Formats: structure tokens, C-alpha cells, sequence
């Protein structure tokens, strides 16, 4: 098996639902940040090294391609950070893979981002996210990798991540650049709520019969997950409250 679909959409654009939709279509695994968190935390340092490699005056592109290939072995698709930030590299490695750009209203996106992936540095809720994630074994190394992958997607070394106005403009620019770089016939822009129809047409498959398009990972559910991790201190003890997520 090899990469068939490259998900270029940013975090909080429906990437977990797209991951699930691609797993339904292909009956093979799709990579996502949740693969790292819930199945393979040893991947954190590997991603960090690949991102660090991009910051060298002379980066080793073959080291990056080889590292991506090893990370994605056994997967049919990629979505979410950190992989989305490498969509150009993945297009080169997998010239026959199609590209998906999941997208949504930028104000809704920013709101969701601040609730889940990138709270402002002095937002009290950041401390709660961190306390809940500690239950999962997630610590500062994960947050560094996540933030560095977002900065790499936005092509900025120094950026004030606490400035909403900057993030909104980075979002629009990132999505504009995907549409500029990817040949139209190789790209599907999938707006939140678009469902199976356009996706299945683009991938040359029928709409899965009787299977609805996935709809999980809302910020409401993430807030509940953080709170229940804090309260019970065990993922196993609470996972029955969160079907269809991990
Ligand atoms: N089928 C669907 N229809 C509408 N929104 C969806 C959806 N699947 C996921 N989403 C939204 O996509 C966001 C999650 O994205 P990701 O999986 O990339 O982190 C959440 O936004 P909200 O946080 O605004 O609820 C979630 O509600």
C-alpha cells in the first residue's frame, strides 16, 4: 500500500472526519495527529527532526522524503498536522496521489483552533488542555512539534501566534497557496458539510451505501474530553463517552 490522498487542510477544518471518510472508502488506515497521540507517540521526535531539518541553511531533502516515507508506511492517506505542512514534499514523493484541501469559514476556524490546538499563551484554558493531555502522556515535546509544524505550514520562523489578526491572514494565504500550487485536476476543495458526493466523485468511487459522512471532533467534544481526562485521570475509564473519535 502507498499514499493515495494527501490532505493539505489545516487543523480544525474537518481533518478527523476526512481521515475517517478515507478509511471507509479505502478500508486501509489514514494518518492523522490522533495516530500520534493515541497510537504512536514515538513519532513525535521523528516529526520534530524532520521539521528541524527544514530550518537548516542547507536542508537534506532526501532525509526528509525518506523520513516521511517511513512515517507513512502502511497508510493510504494523510490528514491534519503535522503531515499537512509537508504537502509539497508528499506531492513530489507520490506524484500520482491526489490532494484534498478541507476548508471552512476562517472565523469559525480560528475560534476552533483557539479552543483545541493553539490557545493563546495566557488563556487559562491552555492549562486545562495541558492537564488533560498529561493523562495521555502528552507533554511539552508534543506541543513544540505541533506548533512548529503549524509555523512551517505558514512559512514563518518568527510569528506572534497570540495575534488573531495574523493567524486569520496566514489561514487565507495558506489556502490560497494550495490552490495556486496544486494542479486543479489533482485538487479537491472540500468545504465543511460537503459530505460524500464530491469526495467520492473525485476519488472515482461510489457513495458508501447506508454509511453517513463522519462528524466528530467538535470543540465541544474536545472540551468534554479534556474535562473528563482531568476528572477521572484515565482514558480507558472515559472512552465509552467518546465513540467514533480515536
Ligand atoms: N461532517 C461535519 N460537518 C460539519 N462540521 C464538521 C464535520 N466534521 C467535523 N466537523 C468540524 O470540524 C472541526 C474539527 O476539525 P479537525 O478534525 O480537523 O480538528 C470541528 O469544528 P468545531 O470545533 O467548530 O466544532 C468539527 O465540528
Amino acid at each position: 500500500t502507498t499514499i493515495q490522498v494527501i490532505g493539505a487542510g489545516l487543523p480544525r477544518t474537518g481533518t478527523n472526519s476526512m481521515k475517517k471518510a478515507l478509511e471507509i472508502i479505502y478500508s486501509k488506515p489514514c494518518y492523522h495527529m490522533y495516530e500520534i497521540i493515541f497510537k504512536k507517540q514515538s513519532d513525535i521526535s521523528i516529526w520534530q527532526q524532520l521539521i528541524d531539518e527544514t530550518h537548516k541553511t542547507t536542508s537534506d531533502k532526501r532525509k526528509i522524503y525518506n523520513g516521511l516515507n517511513e512515517l507513512l508506511n502502511g497508510y493510504i492517506a494523510t490528514t491534519d498536522l503535522p503531515s499537512c505542512s509537508f504537502y509539497k514534499e508528499l506531492m513530489t514523493m507520490y506524484p500520482n496521489a491526489k490532494v484534498l484541501l478541507t476548508i471552512r469559514d476562517k472565523y469559525d476556524w480560528l475560534y476552533s483552533l483557539r479552543k483545541v490546538v493553539l490557545p493563546k499563551s495566557t488563556d487559562p484554558w491552555k492549562l486545562k488542555i495541558e492537564e488533560g493531555d498529561q493523562v495521555l502522556g502528552i507533554d511539552s515535546n508534543f506541543y513544540k512539534m505541533s506548533e512548529d509544524s503549524l509555523k512551517f505550514a505558514f512559512q514563518k520562523n518568527h510569528i506572534n501566534l497570540d495575534d488573531d489578526e495574523i493567524l486569520l491572514e496566514c489561514y487565507d494565504e495558506y489556502n490560497r497557496l494550495v490552490q495556486e500550487i496544486v494542479p486543479p485536476e489533482r485538487l479537491l476543495i472540500h468545504h465543511l458539510g460537503d459530505g460524500w458526493e464530491s469526495l467520492c466523485q473525485f476519488l472515482n468511487v461510489d457513495i458508501p451505501n447506508g454509511i453517513s459522512y463522519p462528524c466528530a471532533n467538535s470543540h465541544h467534544q474536545m472540551t468534554q474530553l479534556t474535562e473528563q481526562l482531568i476528572k477521572h485521570k484515565s482514558l480507558d475509564d472515559i472512552i465509552h463517552m467518546f465513540p467514533g473519535l480515536i
